[PDB]
RNA sequence: AAUGGGUAAUUAUAGCGAGCUAGAAAGC
């Protein structure tokens, strides 16, 4: 099996600078056990097994199903979820518990239960002890913000 | 009945605890 490195680059940055900052990512992708699809940065180096089945079709599809059948929580909510996923001490688990429970009582009570299943999903895979689900959620929310940008 | 006096209780209670939008754009 193979090991990829995907780098995101802006408009018209030169291909000499572009083919080298991506060789770094695919040698960081070769910098674990067998293979990895090292995405955007030098971290985010997920194994392909705990990618496509687990990020690109599991977590991002549930993130996409939440924020497209729902109206009141927007990019500000996703921004704070990414911030809490990026910092992540134990105190941020407490702050995330307070935040999600506090916004659950701030929906329309016809949108409370869809939010409640999403709250339980995000709080379950924020505190999951595997350590992988937080990183996968962070990259999945990266992808969802990169889709919905105007 | 006189005369001397006041004595006790509560000292805030129940909530909201931020929300949304932007999350970098042009150039060299």
């Amino acid at each position: 099996t193979l090991s990829a490195g995907i780098g995101l680059f802006a408009d018209k940055t030169p291909i000499s600078l572009m083919a080298h900052q991506t060789g770094e990512l695919e040698e960081a992708a070769k910098g674990n056990e067998k293979d990895s699809i090292s995405l955007f940065s030098s971290d985010y180096t997920f194994k392909f097994d705990r990618f496509i089945t687990n990020v690109y079709d599991d977590k991002l599809e549930q993130i996409r199903y939440f924020f497209n059948h729902q109206d009141e929580r927007g990019k500000n909510f996703i921004y704070k979820l990414i911030e809490l996923l990026r910092n992540h001490d134990r105190m941020n688990m407490a702050r995330l518990a307070y935040y999600l429970t506090r916004l659950e009582e701030l929906t329309r009570e016809t949108d409370r239960d869809k939010f409640k299943t999403f709250k339980n999903l995000f709080y379950s895979w924020y505190t999951n002890k595997n350590d992988k689900d937080r990183k996968e959620a962070e990259l999945a929310l990266l992808l969802y913000i990169y889709e919905i940008r105007k």
